[PDB]
């Protein structure tokens, strides 16, 4: 799996 984050 995988994701990400950030603003």
């Amino acid at each position: 799996g995988g994701g990400y984050g950030g603003s």
